Parts: C-alpha cells; sequence; structure tokens
C-alpha cells in the first residue's frame, strides 16, 4: 500500500497473509474454512495466516492454517487478469475470535463514489522498494466505470472496477494482491493489477466480487 497508514494490529481480522515459506499475496477470510485470494496469487503449498499483524514476529494472536485445497475460477484468464479470483480451503477451521473473523459478502455491487478500505503487506513505495512487516490501510473511492475504461482503454470488464486517486499518490502495491477492497461492511473487491503503483491516471484495478457471488456460494456448498 503506497501512501496509506499502519491499520493497528488485528483491527482488519479478515486480512490473511498467503506465505510459501515467505509472504506474498493477501485474502479475506469469508467464513471459518475459506479464504477469498486472487487467481494470479496462485501457488502450490500455500499456509493461511490469520490474525497478524507483523508477519515477521510471532506476536500472539496468529493462526497458521495450511490449505487443504485452492479453486482459481474456471474462467480465470491470466492474459488479460478476467475472472482475477480464487478460493482456498483451510485444512481446519479457523477459531473465530475479536482478532480472527469474517468478512461478509456482498449482496448487491458497490455504489461508485464509495470510501472503501483496502489493506495489505505490499510495496510502500511508488518509485522504488519497501515492503512493510505490519499490515499498511489506505481509504480509497471506487472510481466511475467510464473512468477506469479511459484509464485503461480495451482493458477493463464488466468483473472489475478501478478505485483510488487519479492524481497518484495512493494505492495497493506488489504484494498486497489477493487483500481486501471492504466498503460498507462488505468484501466488494480484490486487489488485482494496475500499471505501476501510485502513478498519474493509472488508479488499481480490482476484482469486483459482486459478480461472483452465487459461483462462491455453490463452491463452498460442494467443497
Ligand atoms: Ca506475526
Amino acid at each position: 500500500i503506497v501512501g496509506g497508514y499502519t491499520c493497528g494490529a488485528n483491527t482488519v481480522p479478515y486480512q490473511v497473509s498467503l506465505n510459501s515459506g515467505y509472504h506474498f499475496c493477501g485474502g479475506s477470510l469469508i467464513n471459518s474454512q475459506w479464504v477469498v485470494s486472487a487467481a494470479h496469487c496462485y501457488k502450490s503449498g500455500i499456509q493461511v495466516r490469520l490474525g497478524e499483524d507483523n508477519i515477521n514476529v510471532v506476536e500472539g494472536n496468529e493462526q497458521f492454517i495450511s490449505a487443504s485445497k485452492s479453486i482459481v475460477h474456471p474462467s480465470y484468464n491470466s492474459n488479460t487478469l478476467n475472472n482475477d479470483i480464487m478460493l482456498i480451503k483451510l485444512k481446519s477451521a479457523a477459531s473465530l475470535n475479536s482478532r480472527v473473523a469474517s468478512i461478509s459478502l456482498p449482496t448487491s455491487c458497490a455504489s461508485a463514489g464509495t470510501q472503501c478500505l483496502i489493506s495489505g503487506w505490499g510495496n510502500t513505495k511508488s518509485s522504488g522498494t519497501s515492503y512493510p512487516d505490519v499490515l499498511k490501510c489506505l481509504k480509497a473511492p471506487i472510481l466511475s466505470d467510464s473512468s477506469c475504461k479511459s484509464a485503461y482503454p480495451g482493458q477493463i470488464t464488466s468483473n472489475m472496477f478501478c478505485a483510488g486517486y487519479l492524481e497518484g499518490g495512493k494505492d495497493s502495491c506488489q504484494g498486497d494482491s489477493g487483500g481486501p477492497v471492504v466498503c460498507s461492511g462488505k468484501l466488494q473487491g480484490i486487489v488485482s493489477w494496475g500499471s505501476g503503483c501510485a502513478q498519474k491516471n493509472k488508479p488499481g484495478v480490482y476484482t469486483k466480487v459482486c459478480n461472483y457471488v452465487s459461483w462462491i456460494k455453490q463452491t463452498i456448498a460442494s467443497n
């Protein structure tokens, strides 16, 4: 997250870190057994880390739980990032508590202009590289579809939305991928892509989770 703030330990209690020997992507806990992330974060051998603040220090509230299954969307296209969503099942149910909690899925899609909370352990620099140890947060508005299409002509599908600041300076970034965009208490986006980070006229692009609620529900009903 570039231009964000330190969230505060365990105040984003649905935020997970996906670990394959190191943090490589975020995700969102949607119930005791399941995490939503980005399909472009797929790796074999994922350990889900819940209750994290500093990902390099054991602080006492973590639950580390292996993935048993990952399910990339049937229509994910890695070339265009359309349908950039993945489900990850945990080998055992998380113990839900004040610091490890699920985030609601949406019923309706989010409104343009809504200020959402984006979080992660990704790069904090627009030019160069610095990865934080503690979880970072950013408040960012959903941009209009017209504005998003203008920014990335030919590349925005109905399953994507843009959010952030066209003047630059505030965005998600590498390593935030797969983590949450929460709007009105619902998981409405997944950190997906963007040209660079926090560059002028190049806002973040996010998977539009409200297009996936029927696939998420039938998949979890079946696995
Ligand atoms: Ca930790």
